[PDB]
């Protein structure tokens, strides 16, 4: 069966609720639901569901001209009314979509013609279109699929206008998608796709080796990085390491002891040996990260000073900061307390645990005792809102979120970044400039803003950049080159031309 292919994923696709996050896997959501406008690599956008559009001279009111020849998955019709209903459906939950400034920007939406769609915003929002193209929450599910007239409280059956229809899902085993025969665009060469739920990376590797897996698409965690290196040397397989897409780092808690002290945060930076960590835990397959964003990220090439591995400098800062060594002890104490710091991570994540132990051992050489708290992913995401952490693995989102959406998110008190930045005297001002960066049409004002924000976050040592990671692919040679989607979180299955 060429028309058909099997792949893998650590967890099920989820309910495929277009307007909800966890556990709805993004790539999947992007398979079923579509946007009015679609994101391009050049950073621009092309018309999609919205055939073309028009805007008020004052740029606050927008009117899109939808496609008529577009039928929802279940034969139903896609029109301005369903659209308005989705937006409305989404906005009824605006509070949680607070991270995406477009959310708290939509004044209201209403249906003009059967195909005319009018959107008015509080302001002439320049990130309007690029933010509609996102995988969520402004995608569309048939109105005839709510739990009342609400999607925030669940949906009926995941039906959209995508080219892929979730034909079947079975907890802990697989998720099946079939080609949507009544799609409005080009016909996807693959007719069926099957995702095998396989948590372990080593298992995913063997799974591929049996011949039962056509492809493996994911990030640094896909399969063990050394096996991937053996795999790329194998004539019968095919592998690919994309260039960096986002950065992984630790987030230090400024609003909590002892990470409430700039000295301790700076010292934590000079104590970790990135390379040794990278070469040893990531198998030299990814690259070292000095700043929150790589210099190749628009607006981020700021010449920020990299903190180099320097145990020497490390313990010197720490002591001047009042954390001295007591007779007969390896760990530093201040006014009675030891320099203990807890590091939370997904206990069942082989990668996090490794960098964890390395970091732990690195810190111990400067008199700091870090405790590893490997926990359920649910408790981890919990401590991120709660702010119950000392240090915490965290990562950016790749294009097109980085850097504007990811910054926007820092303002919302419902996330790790906000939480970690809390105890910063700069915070109020930083959030002020993020809203301003999202608000100015002047490129030079924008350049300066990103500079001020990113320089503060950097100088105040909020994070401990570790590495810029890549997307990897392992596939059967018959599938040819596996393309990358402009949106970092999507998998371009429709482009895969088998044999
Ligand atoms: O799914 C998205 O579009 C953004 C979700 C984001 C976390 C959040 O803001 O709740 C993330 O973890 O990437």
């Amino acid at each position: 069966a060429p028309d058909e292919i099997t792949t893998a994923w650590p967890v099920n696709v989820g309910p495929l609720n277009p307007h909800l996050y966890t556990p709805n896997q993004m790539f999947a959501q992007s398979m079923v639901y579509e946007p009015l406008v679609k994101y391009q690599a050049d950073g621009s956008v092309i018309p999609w569901l919205a055939k073309s559009w028009t805007h008020s001279e004052d740029g606050k009111t927008w009117t899109f001209t939808l496609r008529d020849d577009v039928k929802f998955s279940n034969g139903e019709p896609f029109d301005a009314e369903a659209a308005a209903e989705n937006f409305r459906a989404v906005l009824d939950n605006r509070q949680r979509h607070a991270w995406l400034e477009l959310a708290n920007q939509i004044v209201d939406v209403k249906a003009l013609s059967k195909t005319e769609l009018q959107i008015t915003l509080k302001s002439a929002y320049y990130p309007f279109l690029q933010e509609l193209a996102l995988p969520r929450p402004f995608r569309f599910i048939a109105p005839s699929q709510f739990k009342n007239h609400e999607t925030m409280n669940g949906i009926k059956a995941p039906i959209g206008t995508g080219p892929w229809i979730l034909q079947e899902s079975k907890l802990n085993q697989y998720d099946v998608f079939v080609r949507n025969e009544n799609y409005w665009g080009e016909k996807p060469a693959i007719k069926k796709i099957t995702f095998n739920v396989i948590p372990d990376p080593t298992t995913r590797a063997v799974a591929f080796e049996t011949g039962d897996i056509d492809l493996l698409y994911g990030n640094e965690g896909l399969l063990p990085l050394d096996t991937f290196a053996r795999f790329s040397q194998n004539p019968a397989y095919h592998t690919q390491l994309s260039q960096p897409i986002e950065t992984v780092m630790l987030a230090l808690n400024t609003a909590k002891a002892p990470t409430n002290e700039l000295a301790v945060r700076e010292a934590l930076n000079y104590a970790v040996n990135k390379k040794s960590l990278i070469d040893n835990a990531l198998y030299g397959t990814q690259q070292v990260a000095d700043t929150l964003f790589a210099p190749s990220v628009p607006y981020a090439n700021l010449g920020l000073k990299p903190s180099q591995y320097d145990p020497q400098k490390a313990k010197a800062l720490l002591e001047k900061a009042g954390w001295t060594l007591p007779a007969g002890k390896d760990i530093r104490e201040k006014n009675g307390q030891p320099l203990r710091i807890e590091l939370s991570f997904i206990g069942t994540d082989a990668l996090s645990k490794s960098m964890a132990e390395i970091i732990q051992a690195d810190m111990r050489q400067i008199g700091a005792d870090v405790s590893l708290i490997g926990e359920e992913e649910s408790s981890i995401y919990a401590r991120q809102r709660d702010g119950r952490f000392g240090m915490i693995f965290h990562r950016t989102w790749g294009a097109p979120y980085d850097p504007h959406a990811f910054l926007s998110s820092m303002r919302v008190p419902s996330h790790a970044d906000f939480q970690a930045q809390q105890g910063l005297a700069d915070k109020p001002l930083i959030d002020k400039e993020i809203g301003e960066v999202l608000a100015t049409h002047d490129e030079t004002q924008r350049q300066a803003l990103y500079r001020d924000i990113l320089t503060r976050l950097h100088d105040e040592a909020v994070y401990l950049p570790i590495s810029y990671i890549s997307m990897m692919v392992v596939s059967k040679p018959e599938l040819g080159n596996i393309p990358y989607a402009p949106i970092a979180t999507e998998i371009p299955f429709e482009q895969i031309k088998p044999v």
